[PDB]
């Protein structure tokens, strides 16, 4: 079912924003076709981390991951960083060839930095380009502000809804900002 | 002549693809207004590096920076990474206030990562947004292949940035609905 024009959408949670200090603790993927129709929803994986890494989180991250239950999911998880990378790759290979899809979503430069450091095989599976919806948001803010303000950002508390809202944002810009 | 809506376009050359293990060897900038009209071209700067760093480049970078003349320019340069950062900031400060402009160009996540490691004062001068022309390039390839062929695309740094601006102008005129 591989297709070189299918898009890989990703969402990550981390202990913090610095790849040298921090690690990935949750990952999720969705594969769409070129026209943003969902083909398959990938595994949502809580990645195990030892207690000292969990205690090393700052105040905002200890509170947010604690209150969301992710911290307890991470503590209980029996899936290592490398195993989660392999689990995600096994899913994506059924749908997208290697080096075909850019990383798609929002704030994905930060995602690429974390994948490069902690999941280099998955990072290398993407095309080197980023498909970041926020480029369209920035251009719309300048050239068509009404399109940016008419986007209704739904709930993104959980990982698949988070990705789906990024797909919906791009879909919004295709319907109202892109000439076709 | 500062304007918070002006755009900083940047293009770097590096010794390799790893922002943490490799280094910057060339930089250039151009400032446009928010409607992509060029206001000023910044300095094009070859950044000195020790010979072992040049000798250590992989096969692709050894050939490409060799035949472009950059390898010789890096050897002959007396401008350090920090001096090149300061020269570029002195140009940009005349045109854009701090934190106002996104980083603008093709696949500029790569450039921002190198700046963050090697020229953090300059990296910090940008807004946190990335304006990535190659996001539109990929979208146009899949949704409007005719628009990607309409644009005819340069080893000189300022030519490279001019072509990134012209590529965005092409999408604004033939891909985006205003
Ligand atoms: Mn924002
Ligand atoms: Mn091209």
């Amino acid at each position: 079912m591989q297709n070189p024009q299918n898009l890989i959408w990703i969402a990550l949670e981390m202990t913090g924003l610095d790849p040298d200090r921090d690690v990935i603790i949750e990952m999720a993927t969705i594969v769409t076709d070129s026209d943003l129709n969902t083909l398959a929803e990938g595994p949502v994986i809580a990645i195990h981390q030892p207690e000292e890494i969990l205690a090393g989180m700052d105040e905002w991250n200890t509170r947010q991951h604690g209150q969301s239950g992710l911290t307890q999911r991470v503590r209980e998880s029996t899936v290592s960083m490398a195993e989660a990378e392999a689990q995600t790759l096994a899913f994506l290979e059924q749908w997208v060839p290697k080096r075909s899809s850019p990383i798609c979503g929002n704030s994905i430069c930060q995602d690429r930095r974390f994948l490069y450091r902690h999941m280099p095989r998955l990072e290398g599976y993407f095309h080197y380009r980023n498909l970041d919806v926020s480029t369209l948001k920035e251009l719309a803010a300048r050239w068509a502000p009404q399109v940016r303000e008419s986007f209704k950002k739904g709930n993104t508390h959980l990982a698949l809804d988070d990705i789906r809202e990024s797909i919906a944002e791009l879909r919004h810009y295709r319907d109202h900002f892109i000439k076709l």
